[PDB]
């Protein structure tokens, strides 16, 4: 979920 959230932002 961390990365997920980087890779949106
Ligand atoms: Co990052």
């Amino acid at each position: 979920l961390a990365e997920a959230l980087h890779q949106a932002l």
